[PDB]
DNA sequence: CACATTTGAAAGGCAAATGGAG
DNA sequence: CTCCATTTGCCTTTCAAATGTG
């Protein structure tokens, strides 16, 4: 609605002329606020591509940044151990815990981070 | 080169184990070495797009980072300053240095930050 | 100045993380 | 757990802001 892309456009243009970037805000605003966004997120903002409830939620966030300005962190999958998780997913595609546990092992990674990988993994399999 | 992408490749490596992101480099990089490095330029050094001479330049002082870890800024233009700088554009496209200064003043810009957006504005219109 | 190159803010693709229901 | 949807960011890429050359 209205009163939620208006915002979205008067924010940039403020941000803007207090000398601020989309990260620089997302990086003042996890300090500021504790909370922590990325420059990714501002910018998905500023242009409405967040969905209806996203930007509701986050707008407020903003509008308090912007007044007093005038989560797991997400691991990083190296190439050598994608080719394995791929190989060891075409082997089977809905490993057991314990299966997990030798996997996650087998690479030195988190039983957690890899049992999500083979769910993101199965869902990607499924979209086509 | 052979000689020099092996440490694109390798310093990509050392990185990610590390526990960094380009975007950390790059804020680390403007303290320790005291100068000015982007994100999009630590993925291009990484990823050899750097131009030959160029990546040439670089390798150093990242490695220097590496190592010791183990400009102006650019000015964003609002969409509506940008509609005037456009508008005053198809007047005159090659305003004098006091039309500029005049523009600057209205519009709450750096007079230098005016010149160039007409000069680049030109530049632009050179390529069809 | 014109023109060529560098370099960064912002945006887009792919996916890691999270959250609701069974 | 899972499945499936959704949030969220790392890394990449576009366009132009800035620098460099003649």
């Amino acid at each position: 609605l209205e009163e939620l892309e208006q915002f979205a456009k008067t924010f940039k243009q403020r941000r803007i002329k207090l000398g601020f970037t989309q990260g620089d805000v997302g990086l003042a605003m996890g300090k500021l606020y504790g909370n922590d966004f990325s420059q990714t997120t501002i910018s998905r903002f500023e242009a409405l591509n967040l969905s209806f409830k996203n930007m509701s939620k986050l707008k407020p966030l903003l509008e308090k940044w912007l007044n007093d300005a005038e989560r797991k962190k997400r691991t990083s999958i190296e190439t050598n151990i994608r080719v394995a998780l791929e190989k060891s997913f075409l082997e089977n595609q809905k490993p057991t815990s314990e299966e997990i546990t030798m996997i996650a092992d087998q690479l030195n990674m988190e039983k957690e981070v890899i049992r999500v990988w083979f769910s993101n993994r199965r869902q990607k399999e499924k979209r086509i």
